[PDB]
């Protein structure tokens, strides 16, 4: 089978062969490095790869896979947010999709200011956050939404919808079904605020560095890059994209964690055996 346990096992070799590969060195020139003290990286070892950033003070990246276009990023550093506010607005992002659990954003200990849920100023931004409505995806994954309307004095005004799924904990792999109804839901999401945009005439629907969802969990790299290759796979121009392209183009254009435990794999190849996608280059 193209999905035995053979294949999966040649297909792990070379995810693998990667992932050692791309592994941070000290200053490694292959990644963005934090400047003049502040700290840009939450986890040490979870780097930016430098040719695809966004910002040079965020740890985020323009992720492409096959015609696929999103923005995965790390949950932002209490320092972080100013700007990180100005790439939702100026990327006019049409979905915000977080999928860190509301337990880890609680937990004081991990660093993860609640940015979206709250009002609040930052420096000369200020947000206003709004929930609008929750939508159950199946084994009890739900998913809050939010409407973020982000201002700056002599800006103009921009409003963000977010979809954050509040029980998906960290490491973990929500189920094939629960993914792919996910992916719709953000897809929708991301759809009707394009249509807003281009009803209106905006230049952003055309510049294919803005108009992009961002996604991101805590670290960016597991549960943001499941959601990302799910995106990926109901995009019909993304036909014959196997799935060591797919999973190559996010880590090369991230890091090497990108797609994080091997079970969160195994739902990729789920949904794939499923489209009669291939696992496997040649
Ligand atoms: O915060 V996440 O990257 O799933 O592991």
């Amino acid at each position: 089978s193209p999905y035995g346990p053979e294949a999966r096992a040649e297909l792990s070799s070379r995810l693998t062969t990667l992932r050692n590969t791309l592994a941070p060195a000290t200053n490694d020139p292959r990644y963005l490095q934090a400047c003049g003290g502040e700290k840009l990286n939450r986890f040490r070892d979870i780097q930016c790869r430098r040719q695809t950033a966004v910002r040079a003070d965020l740890n985020a990246n323009y992720i492409q896979v096959g015609n696929t276009r999103t923005i995965a990023c790390q949950y932002p550093l209490q320092s972080q947010l100013e700007s990180h506010f100005r790439m939702l607005a100026e990327n006019r992002t049409p979905v915000l999709a977080v999928l860190a659990s509301s337990s880890e954003i609680a937990n004081q200990r991990f660093g993860m200011p609640d940015y979206f849920r709250q009002s609040g100023t930052y420096g000369s931004i200020t947000v206003e956050s709004k929930m609008t409505q929750q939508v159950g995806l199946g084994d009890g994954i739900m998913a809050d939404m939010y409407t973020l309307t982000i201002r700056e004095a002599g800006q103009k005004t921009i409003s963000v919808p977010v979809v954050h799924v509040g029980n998906w904990p960290d490491q973990t792999a929500v189920s094939s079904e629960v993914t792919k109804a996910l992916a719709s839901l953000v897809d929708q999401t991301a759809e009707t605020k394009r249509n807003m945009y281009e009803s209106k005439g905006s230049s952003a629907v055309a510049d294919d560095s803005k108009l992009r969802p961002v996604i991101h969990c805590r670290a960016g790299v597991g549960r943001t890059a499941q959601l990302i290759g799910a995106m990926c796979m109901n995009d019909s121009r993304n036909s014959q994209l196997s799935v060591e392209d797919m999973v190559s183009q996010m880590r090369v254009q991230r890091n090497g964690i990108m797609v994080q435990k091997d079970e969160q794999l195994d739902v990729l190849i789920k949904l794939a055996e499923g489209q009669g996608r291939p696992l496997l280059n040649s």
